[PDB]
């Protein structure tokens, strides 16, 4: 529902306008001001254009929350993006919100771990790399649109 607005934005203009509001204003500007400006929901829109560039970070603090069953995200390179709920996330000690991520930033690389994805041949980016990811991403959780926590 982005709308009509001033416009002549895209993103941050002095490299630390998101850390005074955590990765949460990151994501939410480098989605809804793409868009349009600040009114573009953060995962509804991203998960339906399948952008996982967005789909990491909001995975990571709204994925992340109590609430949330299960989501992956990998492309053909054996590149995990992102992992949250917790059977994916091997450091989810769940209970808090955000507040809990400790370490589970881009640095996190699928490499030679002992668990991935959920084991599945296809599902959710079967689209290519034009996209954003050609390997895979899960998709599991509540309906979104906010007023649902555990």
């Amino acid at each position: 529902m982005g709308h009509h607005h001033h416009h002549h934005s895209s993103g941050v203009d002095l490299g630390t306008e998101n850390l005074y509001f955590q990765s949460m204003r990151a994501q939410l500007i480098e989605r809804g001001q793409l868009i349009a400006e600040q009114l573009a929901p953060l995962a509804a829109t991203a998960l339906a254009r399948k952008d996982t560039a967005v789909l990491n970070r909001i995975a990571n603090e709204a994925l992340d929350q109590p609430d949330v069953r299960a989501v992956t995200f990998l492309d053909a390179r054996q590149e995990r993006l992102a992992h949250a709920g917790p059977s994916m996330l091997t450091v989810a000690p769940a209970g808090d919100a955000s507040h809990l991520s400790m370490s589970t930033e881009l640095d996190t690389t699928h490499f030679l771990l002992p668990v991935l994805g959920r084991h599945h041949s296809l599902s959710g980016a079967t689209e290519p790399d034009d996209e954003r990811v050609l390997g895979w991403v899960e998709l599991e959780l509540s309906h979104h649109g906010t007023l649902l926590r555990g």
